[PDB]
């Protein structure tokens, strides 16, 4: 046992190494969505700058749960980071509701983990949780929808006079 | 023979000269743009001061190969710039889809030159082309593409409301 | 047909994607690397900080190729990021022998991808392989040869002692 | 009773009490190792800065639980500070060694005051052990095992030299 660990179940490093894959994914989902707006026949820019940054976000959640399982005195084990499930992503409104899909699983998840931290009264582990993922959840599904909400009542996606307008007023 | 001449052969010279004249022609095709969208039943801006730029552009295009004709002692022979193929230019989404063909034309042009510079075993010449103007034309293209989309997807050359807030929006 | 597409063969288009996956899966071999100094049994924070940095690199590396793909007109293609061929790291000689093995294939890979684009006579590829990627590889496989070299020549993997001062005074 | 008292249990009440005495306690502990590494026959100046760093840290962390204590209308009980259980440190690991378990034990009695708090449906309480004490101790004690891992690999206790380079590079 590492000299470190106090407190901490098998089952909770367990969690945190599928939560730390999660994750990777998710930032790889951004990363493709990204370069889908870069493309020349789709050439919307903001899209694109907001889903990279999106991305580079997702990967910061990675880390710092990989500091999280060495910190705690846990070993860290590595997946395959799976491809994302489209290659094309036919247009902003269908990307921002992919994304939307994609923050909600990554919540569902996060909240499962909370649970696992819960029942094995892990009370580090649930500040851990609340403190740098919860909130920043929230925040990001909420803003998610908006975009959404602003798509669809702008007449996207069959306008694409909407898609170009929300690039520029909203994501730049 | 010039005293500076070494490893330049006449086929390079000659084709340096050709490739003196098509950026000029491309100054004069930009020109005419550019003009056209000052008319006052056209009145788009930034039309014109984006494609006065490109028109700038490639004038120092042209003159950067004088200069080099010069550094590797050959010499400069000039002929006609012709007139740019049309009058009236139609519309932003016309004038942008002539200047990718026109882009795409110089880049050919380019292309051939470089590989007659390798077929003579011209590694200087090789490496000008690749490092001022391969790229350059790549990144023309890539921008003139994605501002042909934005138009077409916003519903140009029929919406006049397109091509102003385009204006307003990408070249402004 | 993308409209920007010209002189990029569908085979460049391809080996460009394989290297995209490349570039990744190198960023995911120094982001475990990292996380083993990072533990409290290993402990050597300036390997961590080092290999990150690493990771970090081949991320943006990744993302140029691409801006590449786009630029050109081809189409991204993705596929899984495979997990790296260790979870215990064993010592820093070891990481680092690994990381020089790893930068070594990568080059290899670039290496074959200039020859196809050298068959297909795609000089602009040429050039964005040797301005972007050749150098930083050959510098990055001398640092890494540098490295294996000063912790042989110090005494680990054995000493301890040596791997704690190489952190201290060329990593830190 | 006071009149600012309000789900404030008489058990947690004394629990807090108890954690006071505990985080003076650990006070006296790291001042006595401090001055040890003062002595002359020991001169380590930076393994004595860094404890006595810890030692005020201590007193800080009993200071805010006095605070609490009067903010939830609970009353102060001191009770003596028992003397540390060495005189002698013996070196710069073994001294390290007992800091790790010492923080492994205030850590222990922290879980313990949370669990009480949560079964008293006490989330004040539970925010402030959470918020001001459960990280910083998750924090101590890996920075506490990485010096023991450090000072091992590098030959202490054996190694005089060992322990004057760390407290050189490390923890000056
Ligand atoms: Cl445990
Ligand atoms: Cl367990
Ligand atoms: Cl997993
Ligand atoms: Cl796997
Ligand atoms: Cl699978
Ligand atoms: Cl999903
Ligand atoms: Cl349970
Ligand atoms: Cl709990
Ligand atoms: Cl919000
Ligand atoms: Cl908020
Ligand atoms: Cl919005
Ligand atoms: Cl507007
Ligand atoms: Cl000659
Ligand atoms: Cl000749
Ligand atoms: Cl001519
Ligand atoms: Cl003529
Ligand atoms: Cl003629
Ligand atoms: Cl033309
Ligand atoms: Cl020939
Ligand atoms: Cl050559
Ligand atoms: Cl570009
Ligand atoms: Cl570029
Ligand atoms: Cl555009
Ligand atoms: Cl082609
Ligand atoms: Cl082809
Ligand atoms: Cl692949
Ligand atoms: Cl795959
Ligand atoms: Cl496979
Ligand atoms: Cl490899
Ligand atoms: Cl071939
Ligand atoms: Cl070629
Ligand atoms: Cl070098
Ligand atoms: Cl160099
Ligand atoms: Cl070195
Ligand atoms: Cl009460
Ligand atoms: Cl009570
Ligand atoms: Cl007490
Ligand atoms: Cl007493
Ligand atoms: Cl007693
Ligand atoms: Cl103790
Ligand atoms: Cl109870
Ligand atoms: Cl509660
Ligand atoms: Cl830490
Ligand atoms: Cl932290
Ligand atoms: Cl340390
Ligand atoms: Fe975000
Ligand atoms: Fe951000
Ligand atoms: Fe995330
Ligand atoms: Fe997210
Ligand atoms: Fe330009
Ligand atoms: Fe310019
Ligand atoms: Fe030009
Ligand atoms: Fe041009
Ligand atoms: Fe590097
Ligand atoms: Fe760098
Ligand atoms: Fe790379
Ligand atoms: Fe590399
Ligand atoms: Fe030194
Ligand atoms: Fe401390
Ligand atoms: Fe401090
Ligand atoms: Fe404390
Ligand atoms: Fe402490
Ligand atoms: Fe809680
Ligand atoms: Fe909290
Ligand atoms: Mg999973
Ligand atoms: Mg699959
Ligand atoms: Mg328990
Ligand atoms: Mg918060
Ligand atoms: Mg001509
Ligand atoms: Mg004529
Ligand atoms: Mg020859
Ligand atoms: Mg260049
Ligand atoms: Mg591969
Ligand atoms: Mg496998
Ligand atoms: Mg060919
Ligand atoms: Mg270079
Ligand atoms: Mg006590
Ligand atoms: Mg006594
Ligand atoms: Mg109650
Ligand atoms: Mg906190």
């Amino acid at each position: 046992t590492s000299q470190v660990r106090q407190n901490y179940h098998q089952d909770s490093e367990a969690a945190i190494n599928r939560q730390i894959n999660l994750e990777l994914y998710a930032s790889y989902v951004y990363l493709s969505m990204s370069y889908y707006f870069d493309r020349d026949d789709v050439a919307l820019k903001n899209f694109a700058k907001y889903f990279l940054h999106q991305s580079h976000e997702e990967r910061e959640h990675a880390e710092k749960l990989m500091k999280l399982q060495n910190q705690r005195g846990g070993r860290i084990f590595l997946q395959d980071i799976k491809k994302p499930d489209c290659d094309d992503w036919e247009s902003g409104l269908n990307a921002m509701e992919c994304a939307l899909h994609l923050e909600k699983n990554v919540n569902q998840s996060l909240l499962e983990l909370h649970k696992l931290a819960t029942d094995k009264n892990d009370p580090h582990l649930c500040d851990f949780i609340e403190t740098h993922y919860l909130n920043e959840q929230v925040k990001a599904i909420k803003e998610l929808g908006d975009h959404v909400t602003n798509l669809r009542k702008m007449g996207a996606p069959e306008s694409g006079l909407a898609e170009y307008l929300f690039d520029k007023h909203t994501l730049g």
